[PDB]
């Protein structure tokens, strides 16, 4: 998911909503943007479907005010297709509005404690709304008003030691300000900026990624430290706090990989440059341990290995060729009583050049490997080009646990690499060769643009949780969200 | 403009939308499919829009039948998005749809015929309507039902006598079949397909590019020929035959240039490798020209210019860089009371990597440049991110002249290059640098993957037009048209 959130001096509707669009690869599932407008009222409009089919000129007229948020989704469970979209928003205390990327590994606890202690109605499956009504109490504890920078930090705070897993923040509070906060962690991308109008009024903006600041013409300040708590005023003063106990940055190694558009700055680290020294981590080792094969050229697997494989030929000494097109026009697939002769599921994302694979012995690389079908039959789909031999490499180490910090991925048991070897995945998908990016490689190549950053969130390749609070309880319970957002989209 | 006909033995209706969605990239205004169903009536289905938003449920169950053709329109002269879009339909004789990607010269002259010979009114301005409509009029000289193979043709061959232009045509007659035939010049894109059912039964396919063959599992037959008709009887019987006095074939230069998708083969040239190929002839050209300028980096302007810019940073020794990332999603500015317009953006559909620019010489590869419009904001972005020297390379030479074959261009008054020189244009773009590819050159990297093509169709580069009835009058007449176009759109 991506947030964006922008206390300007003027209309923040198209910026939020151009914002948005460059965030757009963080989650096309859904759009939603709302904004306090010159009567300090809440002005809403999210559903699902891609920025610009949620938003129309209707929709941008009622989008008045000069400071709002916005969110783009990507399915998960207990935030299906048919659940409520992002952002939520409570009238009491004041009147809350919060936007969410990341995901609380207590929130059945919090919905319980919510209930008997608060009597607070959690309407939704979305995490998203237990935090913001969590925070919402946490302001109900002071009678009086207007409140001052640090009863908002001190809510802050109390939040942070109620809540657990990974979450990038921003939320709005009718009659006081904008605030932005990141996980204890830092695991979850945020990033703040300005844009100076004139002698004393600057504009702030906070983003999952700098991306956003960019395309807006926004001064990259910095990133929000972990723990750290954010709030800028209606009158525009920015104010800052470390509301957590023990910050340490472990920055999401996923978001590098391949979810952060690669020309994005994520705790002082260039998604580019870090993927270029994977090509070069994986292409030394493809050196020294594929050492006798003969490949005859080097082929990503669009998108993200474009650059990386390149740096593989590179490395190898060998031809880069693109192989494959992706279908950059995915259309819907009508369910008709009697489908014939249907089009191949791969085919519907990638197409093959036949002329580059013509008894050439290949090598593939990717980002990364999750359920493996899709891998077989790319692998398939070489095979059906005329390739001799067809070789995987992969980007990213083996992905054994499931992500429960922000990134949507399949349970343990759906992942092929849980509990396998190398060589049996390599089997079951029909590489010829199969070999993937060591673990500590991937850490040196991305820590080698920051050497700040000592250790990254990486549970999906080690099953270790900088949270420590992940069981088979918990990972059972969002098992059942998945399957009531399953027979709610089935229902559909 | 795209088009795709299949003659199938089983539904086509998802197929042709399968189709059209790999063929999307050749026009996002306006869709359409039409088929011939059970009864031997025609199912429409056309709007303004991608694929994927003319085409719901409902429709798709509308149009049933084995056999239909479609359209992905870009706006051109006379059939602007305002306008009717296509396929297009005359229910006499025997009921006929035509779909067509190309233009014809002739247009205007052989409404008046329509109108004064046969009475045949037209209702938009899109020759396409006339192309249809000259051809029923062609077949209206059949007494005998059904028509034969011979008469189809002659039909055929007796409208090429007539028309002058680009085209490549794909029609239904009802009770007969489809046909699909090229001009007898080869300009436009045009390949034949098939899928073997079983012993007795064997479906058939047209296309503008391969990339549909292929994501639908056709085998590729074979481009169809310059000037030939292809007809395909209800039955399954393909017939072909040369309906053209001295065909020759000059296929589109700015279809391997920048139009078509590089996975495909356009005449036996595979688009990829012609690519790759400019690259070299580019690559060397600035290795010559260029010999004593400092060039720390080379990058590219997504995306068609990728693997190009890859091949003259491999011949200059360069480091080959992405600085600019394409925003795969864009939406619409919006016209709201009171709010201050700032639409002047390529930010929108760019953004600059600023770490890959600093203090640096940068050589910037583009396919091509037209208005210039968005090459100025290309190089003045790549100044903000503190580039030093930015130098500019064009993979095509200049594009001096209006295009009248089917590509959409400005009037020659909007082409920056006309009745300019490179110097010239540099200075109002704010290049430190500019460098075209001579169009001999160009010429060479694509003749290079099949030396049978004597000429190509080049005149947005010299101003030679292969039909020889272009000139200045006619040039006004389009114009008249582009601004009736403007006025239609204007009013939407
Ligand atoms: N006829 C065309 N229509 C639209 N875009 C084009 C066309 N030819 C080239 N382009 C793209 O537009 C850029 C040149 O446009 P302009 O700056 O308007 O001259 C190139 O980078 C191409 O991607």
């Amino acid at each position: 998911c991506g947030i964006v959130g922008i206390a300007g001096v003027m209309p923040v509707n198209q910026s939020i909503y151009d914002a948005l669009t460059v965030l757009q690869h963080r989650g096309q599932d859904a759009a939603g943007i709302i904004t306090i407008d010159a009567n300090n009222c809440f002005r809403l409009r999210k559903a699902n479907g891609l920025v610009s089919d949620v938003f129309e000129a209707r929709h941008m007229q009622r989008l008045q005010g000069n400071m709002g948020i916005g969110h783009v989704r990507y399915p998960t469970a207990g935030s299906s297709s048919a659940s409520e979209a992002q952002p939520f928003y409570v009238n009491s205390p004041y009147g809350i509005t919060l936007a969410h990327n990341g995901n609380l590994t207590n929130a059945h606890e919090l919905r319980k404690k919510l209930f008997e202690e608060k009597r607070r109605h959690i309407n939704t499956t979305s995490d998203s709304e237990i935090l913001l009504n969590i925070f919402a109490s946490e302001l109900d504890n002071f009678r009086h008003y207007p409140l001052e920078a640090d009863n908002i930090f001190a809510a802050i705070a109390a939040t942070n030691r109620l809540i657990r897993g990974a979450y990038a923040c921003v939320a709005m509070i009718i009659g006081h300000g904008m605030v932005a906060f990141r996980d204890p962690n830092g695991i979850r991308p945020l990033v703040l900026g300005k844009r100076d109008i004139d002698e004393n009024r600057t504009e702030y903006m906070v983003a999952s990624e700098s991306v956003a600041l960019d395309t807006l013409g926004f001064d990259f300040l910095r990133d929000v430290a972990p723990g750290e708590a954010i709030y800028i005023t209606e009158e525009g003063q920015l104010f800052t706090r470390q509301c957590a106990d023990n910050p340490v940055s472990n920055p999401c190694l996923f978001e590098y990989v391949y979810f952060a558009r690669p020309d994005s700055f994520i705790d002082k680290i260039s998604v580019y440059s870090a993927r270029v020294n994977m090509g070069t981590k994986l292409g030394e080792k493809i050196a020294r341990e594929w050492e006798d094969l003969d490949i005859d050229v080097v082929i990503p697997i669009p998108e993200t290995s474009c650059d990386i494989a390149l740096e593989i030929a590179r490395i190898l000494g060998k031809p880069y060729r693109q192989g494959f097109v992706k279908n950059r026009y995915v259309g819907r697939t009508f369910i008709m009583p009697g489908q014939q002769l249907r089009r191949k599921s791969v085919r519907r994302k990638l197409n093959a050049n036949r002329a580059e694979f013509r008894d050439k012995n290949v090598l593939l690389v990717d980002d990364s490997i999750v359920r493996g079908t899709t891998s077989e039959q790319i692998i398939e789909m070489a095979r059906e080009a005329g390739a001799k031999k067809v070789y995987l490499a992969s980007a990213a180490p083996e992905i054994r646990f499931p992500n429960v910090y922000g990134i949507d991925m399949p349970s343990a048991t759906e992942l092929i690499a849980h509990g396998r070897e190398v060589d049996e995945i390599r089997q079951i998908i029909g590489a010829d060769g199969l070999i993937f990016q060591d673990l500590n490689d991937l850490i040196d190549a991305v820590r080698a643009e920051n050497p700040d950053i000592q250790q990254f969130e990486c549970s999906v390749f080690n099953g270790v949780y900088v949270t420590k609070d992940v069981d088979q309880g918990y990972l059972d319970f969002l098992d059942t969200l998945r399957n009531d957002d399953a027979k709610a989209v089935q229902r559909q």
